[PDB]
């Protein structure tokens, strides 16, 4: 069907999905945009109502698969959308159940651990850096959404196919302690330049975010502490920028560069 | 004095420095921030007016050296910035007169070329990476304006000391030419994985601004065309992230690492 008024009960149920405590309740969540609800549909979860604006495409009518399609009017469209123009493509998926449990890593794996509750904005960027850099593992905080808005449009849908949990640092530590893998902390004040560390037969990096920075107690257990170069006036990089260049590091040693 | 009304004339003229057209109409532009203000200060900018806000901490008053010391209202000051949550320092300087013709590179320069206009959000997050990394010399598009706030603030103010010039592309081969800089076009498609090149005598990176590409006759051009691996989904990677990457990989050699 099509429907027109933004203040029809279907519509103000789907935009209420803006909020992370519908979203539990509902056990839903919504996918805006047609590549991002590619990606979603790709990571194999599962659709349970697509939804088309005016200016939708024939095409898109394909990536419903069975599911109910819903047209929506301009200013239904504007209601749903989290987004100053809205996408003229969008799902509702089913909130999937995410849990460390019985997950293996395969051989020499690049693991990424962000510490601490990070800010969309750049949570969204690590995790197109995880992405690009095929990350085996990213670990979050306990608290992080990863099926908010913001860090599906800011990943473009990455954070669908990624293998990323959020996790206390408490069943952090005793996974990563399982595995024969050296933990690296992160910080400008490591005592080793990054490149120098060997991340060959794998690397779980530590990594605070933005604000808070690296936990006293992760970088005292850590194996080794290592810095980026830091040459001009600028005492730090941004948070993802720091996890872009430490995940490609590990990448240029896996396909045979040397440590320095 | 204290100037308590956001009508206030002082203020209105204050606020007025958010556009382009008046800061080149008065010569002045404002810096917000306690850290953007202190690395203007030690670039040699010229502070006219130090703008303290309700919350302002005494040591920072110290920073004015002479300069007019203006208080303002939590009012005023709300009107003056352009954050959400106004910090409470600011400086009015002047605008400088820079030109590319006076300026010399080191024995191995580390370059970075980016052609046509970028957002001012991603162009201070290049900026902030290419002063980390200690490029010699970043080129921009004629008509950039490195004197927005947004440039400033997501830079960290790392604008203000690294060597940055806005040129046209006649005037930025030319300089490229002059020096006899090695020209690497950084693209996603690029025949050579960006760890293959060989950077330890110096390197100009060509990179295109966001979602703009990169032009046919400036990657043909180049003496090789490189790329970073995308492991994942995505086929590319933020430009502040593409950039930062690159150029530490041009540190990694310089520092003693081998081309893969
Ligand atoms: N040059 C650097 N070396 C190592 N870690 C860094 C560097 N710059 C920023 N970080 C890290 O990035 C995050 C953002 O401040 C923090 O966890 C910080 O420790
Ligand atoms: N994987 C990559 N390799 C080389 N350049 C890239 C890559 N990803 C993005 N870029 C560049 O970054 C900018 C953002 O799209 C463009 O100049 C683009 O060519
Ligand atoms: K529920």
């Amino acid at each position: 069907m099509r429907i027109e008024s933004p203040q029809n009960p279907r519509v103000k149920a789907l935009a209420a999905l803006k909020e992370r405590k519908e979203r539990e309740r509902t056990g839903r969540f919504l996918v805006e945009g047609r590549r991002e609800v590619e990606r979603a549909l790709e990571a194999g979860l599962s659709l349970e109502t697509l939804l088309l604006g005016p200016k939708a495409r024939p095409e898109d009518r394909a990536l419903a698969g069975g599911a109910e399609v819903l047209e929506l009017s301009e200013r239904a469209l504007a209601r749903v959308s989290t987004r100053e123009n809205p996408a003229q493509v969008l799902g509702v998926f089913r909130l999937p159940r995410r849990s460390l449990a019985g997950v293996t890593l395969g051989a020499a794996p690049l693991v990424l651990v962000l510490l601490g509750l990070e800010k969309p904005g750049n949570l969204g960027a690590i995790l197109r850096a995880a992405d690009g850099a095929g990350a085996d593992l990213v670990l979050v905080a306990e608290g992080v959404d990863l099926f908010s808005p913001q860090v599906i449009r800011n990943s473009t849908g990455a954070v669908f196919a990624l293998p990323v949990y959020p996790v206390a640092e408490g069943e952090a530590a005793r996974f990563l302690e399982e595995h024969n893998l050296p933990l690296v902390a992160a910080t400008p004040e490591g005592e080793r330049l990054y490149w120098e560390g060997d991340y060959r037969g794998g690397v779980a990096f530590l990594l605070g975010a933005e604000d808070k920075g690296l936990p006293e107690a992760w970088k005292r257990r850590a194996q080794v502490r290592v810095r980026i170069p830091m040459r001009g006036r600028a005492d730090s990089l941004n948070v993802a920028v720091t996890a872009a260049l430490l995940l490609y590091e590990a990448l240029r040693q896996r396909s045979g560069g040397a440590p320095l």
